[PDB]
């Protein structure tokens, strides 16, 4: 875990997300991604290992959502795998599971387990109520819009 993404909440702007590219162990993390390859040096040394996705989650709870949605797009960017920490939830008024889109299959996120996010045809983000995307096979083009109106998708 030391090399890696972690997705940290900060009180900037009243709720922050933010994404650490670092070869380090980063603790307080809702969120973690591991690559399988290399990871982008120049992640590492443009960002300096900070990089704020989102902000004001304040405002909504769903941007928290999105800014989740950012995150694993980094692991689908360098192409790696996604990992949901579980903590946060505890502290945190919002607790969700994540779903990715792979062919004509769905895969919900395990919780804290570095699950294949390189090669999905999306993702989104799900309340406990995920069972929007939860079913045995489903459309990519309904897994986002579905995503969306729950408040977090991103697709391919």
């Amino acid at each position: 875990e030391e090399k890696g993404a972690y997705l940290v909440f900060d009180n900037a702007s009243n709720g922050t997300l933010f994404i650490v590219w670092k070869k380090e162990k980063v603790e307080n993390a809702l969120m973690f991604i591991k690559p399988t390859k290399e990871v982008p040096e120049f992640k590492f040394v443009n960002r300096n290992g900070k990089n704020e996705l989102i902000r004001n989650l304040q405002s909504d709870k769903k941007l928290f959502y999105s800014g989740i949605c950012q995150f694993v797009k980094e692991a689908k960017d360098i192409k790696g795998k996604l990992t949901l920490l579980q903590h946060f939830d505890s502290s945190f008024p919002i607790k969700v599971d994540l779903y990715f889109l792979k062919g004509s299959k769905v895969m919900p996120l395990n919780t804290g387990e570095p699950f294949v996010v390189q090669d999905i045809d999306a993702m989104s983000v799900l309340p406990k109520g995920s069972s929007s995307l939860k079913v045995k096979t489903m459309a990519k083009d309904m897994f986002v819009s579905r995503g969306n109106t729950e408040g977090a998708s991103i697709s391919f």
